[PDB]
């Protein structure tokens, strides 16, 4: 089997991407944030505190003939950005782009933090990291991808995120028409539950490439590119007037600037992030100070290849017995 779904930016800055997901019988379609940095499939639901719902589409398990309460199971998750959610658990039929899993754990939110409430366009998350991070207790549950894996033509999914435009998540096959040149594969460590890999270095604009190992995670659920402070300083030093602002919470730059590209290494290959991808616009409406898309990972504890980086590539998440990551230009 295979699946193929379109993923769409939630706003004009590509802050996140939503992908339609069918849950239950008859289908209830929710728009979920596919997140390769976590491993819970959770949804706004009929059980969510009413004051914490503001425009989201909710899953109503009582209206699904295939929904079954997973007796005794609860979940609770906190994310890197400080947001959180929790609730109880159903199993139900879940389909993504024609690919169907029966008995998928669907985690029903009773509580969500304000950040989720305020984002009316995101109805939940669909985790695509390794199932070892799944927070369901007392019986840990598998991700959609883990459940689908044995049925897939090939045990892979791919992320093809668009810049200010729709893109694609595919399951079970590699679309050889979706990228240019070759795919370069690189080793993955699952020791922390993430798609963790080591970049071979970087360049700023037309500058020389610096060979240096950068350990980080491929995370579709993080907006920006978070790298070591040395790297990030070298980038923003090439932008006149750029500075790190503690009051704003990162690097800002004059909105009149033209940003340089940023290149990262995948083995001997190179992925080029165009400068425009690094512009996240005015810090506040009407401001002439703009927020940078490359930020320091210092104090996160890990480097994160988020959407800013991933959308410059066709990315293969290979879930074979020995997982790997592949990157191609497109």
């Amino acid at each position: 089997s295979t699946g193929s779904a379109t993923t769409t930016p939630i706003d004009s800055l590509d802050d996140a991407y939503i992908t339609p997901v069918q849950i239950g019988t008859p289908a209830q379609t929710l728009n979920l944030d596919f997140d390769t940095g976590s491993s819970d499939l959770w949804v706004f639901s009929s059980e969510t505190t009413a004051s914490e719902v503001d425009g989201q589409t909710i899953y109503t398990p009582s209206k699904s003939t295939t929904a079954k309460l997973l007796s005794g199971a609860t979940w609770s998750i906190s994310y890197g950005d400080g947001s959180s959610s929790s609730g109880d658990v159903y199993t139900d039929t879940v389909s993504v782009g024609g690919l169907t899993v029966t008995g998928q754990a669907v985690e029903s939110a009773k509580k969500v933090s304000s950040s989720f409430t305020e984002d009316s366009t995101i109805d939940g998350l669909l985790g695509l990291a390794f199932s070892t991070l799944n927070t369901v207790s007392p019986t840990q549950q598998k991700t959609f991808f883990d459940n689908a894996k044995a049925s897939l033509d090939s045990p892979v999914f791919t992320a093809d995120l668009g810049y200010h435009a729709p893109g694609t998540y595919n399951f079970g096959f590699i679309d050889t028409t979706a990228y240019t040149g070759s795919i370069t594969y690189t080793a993955v460590s699952t020791k922390q539950g993430f798609w963790e890999w080591t970049s071979t270095g970087y360049a700023v604009g037309s500058g020389t490439f610096k060979s240096t190992s950068i350990d980080g995670i491929a995370d579709t659920g993080t907006t920006l590119l978070y790298l070591p402070a040395t790297v990030v300083s070298a980038y923003w030093a090439q932008v006149s007037g750029a500075k790190s602002s503690s009051s704003v919470g990162g690097y800002v730059f004059p909105c009149s600037a033209t940003l340089p590209s940023f290149t990262f290494g995948v083995g001997s290959a190179r992925i080029v992030i165009p400068g425009d991808y690094i512009d996240f616009g005015p810090i506040s409406t009407g401001s002439s100070s703009c927020f940078g898309g490359i930020q320091s990972s210092a104090g996160i504890g890990i480097n994160i290849f988020g959407d800013v980086a991933l959308k410059a590539a066709f990315v293969v998440f290979n879930g074979a017995t020995t997982p790997t990551l592949g990157f191609a230009s497109k």
